[PDB]
């Protein structure tokens, strides 16, 4: 038995190199590792050429379903074992069996030897020949003898370390064994100081880690440049240990220096590392004293990984779960009879070489991730409940030929199955399980781990969007109303009137939504609680709410008032815009209180505007005379300027008018109090000299929408839409949930991902003609047959729009690389 630390090619196809532990110290092994490609040759007889050393066989293993090749057609798939050496020496000529007629394409030609031994070998190998030395002067050969042992500990952990750094002049370096720091070009004091404060901050965890990694230690701050070549050497020549790099060029410090490749090397890549152009020392000092301090659980974390997962140190990272999935799915798939379609540095799925060809259909399902949403907006006397959704797609994979859209369905029983062992461990206690369940969502999306595939996102994202309309509909069985839907959030209209007595209704729905076997999984959390609700669009809305509902104490009410509206008005009038909000809430308030104190039409607020018409009819009347008295004087003018916000596109001069507009349209939402607020409209309208239908009276939305679908937030591994030209700054660049900042050029490359995906929709729409709404089914005519002439699909001023709210917004905020990507048009 022996623990593999590390698996890598050498230069000559089909041969392995291993830094191994063997019971003494560490040892290196030549491994040779043959190829194995699937074929589709033929119909049923085939051009053998069997006189070449290879093993051919015919299997019935299952294929990919591309929705493009919708033909069968033959299907006397075969099976070819195959040395590379004898494939590198063929594919010079060119009448061989890998390239004639009828070939449809290879499957597993991209699988290097490495991946082929890592996953099925793994860590744990071992010896069963029962030739040791011939075998161990020369490389000793696999495919004959091979099995893999238990993993359940790798071995015990006593050698020494190694550390390489870099923070974009700041090469670094430490030993374990070594009690000096020399660091390339009140250092000293600071660096000692450093050390000992964070030393008695974690006492606790360097006593835990002390085993795997041990102080104080000299300093020094060190033409110069050629010292990393020795210290390397000196390094290699005193000490046989692993050896901890860390930098943002990982490739070009391995390909620097030539002595890195005779080392058995764990890289921990975190990089986007800066300088703050100023006082660099203590930033720099707390970054190199934390990494060497917590070198010990970063190590701990990686063994524990690495034990679980049956794979060597060298192959993993802290940050690299996907591949840790990839690896055990393919072993699982590969244990079961179905082609892997493995692919190596290209996010696409291997299908024989089709994949790359354009078509229609795939091109139309990677791009259609809009997720819609439910709001229906009106003003609420009712409680309203608003309730979180979590773990939606577990419990959506796990819950639940003809058609050529279809994913296989044997590889979807097979990841159901294997999540629902995920569940099961990490119920008894498995962190490990838990974060890979996790994570499990994220490498769904993400496309650049491999074994990816866009049918399966689209069918995940079918699936969650019917699962999300079955619980809308099971919500709405009781009484019930549904105000917004969402991936995230839901609000649940309740038909009683005082939020202290929907204790036990609200648990009782939650544990009736729980107990479903649909909904087992779902985790259902409640935040808040609305007594009065002013809704007309997420982000605006105002109303009272209370957090928890207490027992025996009038509960805590604190009003909100989220009005992006606000911000399209005069710098003069908002103020007035806030209270007058402000006192038609309260009158509000108090007009349903007095109304449940008494006891399409609910007297809870009918007869509201009574308390303030003429009060209000005063301030305009007041407002008017000043504005007109103060429009064109020369100073006065400052706070008459109309303010200008990305997505903008209404001209307008009055600003009264958009006030008065505003504050009648946000009454209008009542549904139920119509004719009093119509005749208060007429009455505020006959202030100015103009007529109940006028166009200029008519309230439009002031801000268009701009929503990038499914941004992830790696710290959270948490999935939302953002909306660019609504949503209020401080929230663009944050995470929801958490507070951590986004990073901008990437949300720019979306930015121009979307613009570009539209143009290509675009460009790749349908025509239909005019009078019957057909669909042009001729590569050209001139029109149809009956009267009318074709229209395209996707008008031209709508994506003249898009292009204009894009030059927008990257003109708002500091968007070069947009600019440079419009420019470029
Ligand atoms: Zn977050
Ligand atoms: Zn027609």
């Amino acid at each position: 038995t022996w623990e593999v630390l590390q698996y890598k090619d050498s230069g000559e196809p089909g041969v392995l190199e291993v830094f191994v532990t063997i019971n003494g110290k560490v040892q290196n092994i030549t491994f040779h590792i043959p190829k194995t490609i699937y074929m589709k040759f033929k119909s049923q007889t085939m051009p053998l050429q069997k006189i070449k050393n290879c093993l051919i066989e015919k299997s019935s293993a299952s294929l990919p379903n591309n929705p493009k090749t919708s033909n069968p057609a033959g299907g006397q798939l075969f099976k070819i074992t195959l040395p590379e050496s004898v494939f590198l020496e063929e594919k010079e000529n060119c009448t061989s069996i890998f390239n004639d007629e009828n070939v449809l394409g290879v499957f597993e030609g991209t699988i290097t030897p490495h991946q082929r031994a890592i996953m099925d070998l793994g860590a744990s190998v071992t010896f069963r020949s029962k030739a040791l030395g011939k075998g161990i002067q020369q490389g000793f050969e696999m495919k004959d003898l091979s099995m893999a042992e238990n993993e359940r500990y790798l071995s015990g952990f006593s050698m020494d370390i190694g550390y390489l750094l870099h923070f974009p002049e700041f090469f670094s370096l430490f030993k374990s064994w070594g009690d000096t720091i020399t660091i390339l070009v009140i250092n000293a004091s600071s660096l000692g100081q450093i050390y000992k404060q964070m030393f008695e901050k974690k006492k606790g965890k360097i006593e835990t880690y002390s085993y795997l990694v041990d102080i104080n230690f000299e300093f020094v701050y060190f033409k110069l440049y050629r010292r990393l070549s020795q210290e390397t050497t000196k390094l290699k020549e005193e000490r046989g240990f692993l050896l901890l790099l860390q930098s943002p060029f990982i490739t070009k410090l391995l390909g620097t220096i030539r002595l890195l490749n005779q080392m058995p090397i764990v890289k921990l890549s975190l990089n986007e590392v800066l300088l703050p152009q100023l006082n660099w020392q203590p930033t720099l000092l707390k970054k190199l004293v934390n990494h060497v301090l917590s070198s010990g659980s970063w190590i701990s974390h990686l063994i524990k990984l690495s034990q679980y997962s049956n794979i060597p140190i060298c192959n993993l990272r802290l940050d690299s779960m996907d591949y840790i999935i990839d690896v055990l799915y393919a072993r699982k798939l590969k244990k079961e009879n179905i082609v892997l379609w493995w692919n190596e540095k290209a996010p696409l799925p291997d299908h024989g070489g089709i994949q790359n060809d354009f078509d229609l259909n795939t091109s139309w399902i990677m791009n259609d991730s809009e997720f819609p949403k439910i709001n229906n907006s009106g003003v609420y006397d009712n409680v309203v409940l608003d309730v979180g959704v979590d773990n939606l797609t577990v419990n959506t994979i796990l819950t639940s030929e003809f058609v050529h859209d279809a994913f296989s369905n044997d590889a979807l029983n097979v990841l159901r199955g294997m999540l629902k062992e995920w569940w099961d461990e990490a119920l008894k206690e498995n962190s490990t399980a838990d974060l890979l369940v996790n994570s499990l969502a994220s490498w769904v999306q993400n496309p650049n781990a491999k074994l990816f595939d866009g049918l399966l996102r689209y069918h995940v994202h079918n699936l969650t969007k019917k699962a999300l309309l079955q619980l809308v509909n099971e919500f709405s069985a009781l009484g019930s109303t549904i105000v917004y839907a969402d991936r995230n959030q839901i609000l649940i209209k309740t038909n009683k009137y005082s939020p202290e007595n929907c204790y036990a209704y609200s648990q009782y729905m939650m544990k009736a939504v729980r107990t479903n076997p649909m909904f087992s999984y779902l985790d259902l959390n409640i935040k808040r609680y609305w007594d009065l609700l002013i809704w007309m669009d997420k982000f605006n809305f105002s109303g009272l709410a209370c957090i928890e509902i207490e027992e025996k104490e009038n509960q805590d009410y604190t009003a909100v008032s989220q009005w992006q509206l606000k911000k399209f008005l005069s710098p003069i009038y908002q103020p007035e815009f806030e209270d007058w909000m402000m006192i038609i809430l309260d009158s509000m308030l108090k007009t349903k209180q007095s109304y449940l104190k008494l006891n399409s039409v609910e007297n809870s607020l009918n007869g509201f505007s009574h308390l303030f018409s003429k009060p209000l009819m005063k301030r305009v009347k007041k407002l008017f005379k000043n504005q007109q008295e103060f429009i064109l004087d020369p100073q006065y003018e400052a706070d008459y300027v109309i303010p200008v916000l990305p997505g903008s596109h209404l001209n307008v001069k009055n600003p009264l008018l958009e006030l008065v507009k505003s504050l009648c349209h946000v009454m209008l939402l009542s549904k139920s109090t119509i004719l009093e607020i119509r005749t208060l409209r007429k009455e505020l309208l006959k202030i100015f000299e103009l007529r109940e239908f006028a166009k200029v009276a008519e309230f439009k939305d002031p801000s268009l929408s701009l929503v990038v679908p499914d941004f992830l937030c790696e710290y959270c591994f948490f999935i939302s839409d953002i909306d660019f030209c609504k949503a209020a700054p401080e929230s663009i660049f944050s995470c929801v949930r958490c507070h951590k900042a986004f990073n901008q050029v990437l949300l720019q490359e979306h930015l121009i991902q979307k613009l570009r995906s539209d143009i290509e929709s675009y460009l790749i729409q349908d025509l239909r003609c005019s009078r019957c709404h057909k669909v042009k089914r001729d590569y050209m005519s001139a029109h149809c047959p009956c009267a009318g002439a074709w229209e395209g699909t996707l008008p031209r001023e709508s994506i003249v729009q898009k292009l204009n709210v894009f030059k927008q917004v990257a003109k708002y905020y500091g968007f070069d690389i947009l600019l440079s990507c419009i420019a470029d048009l």
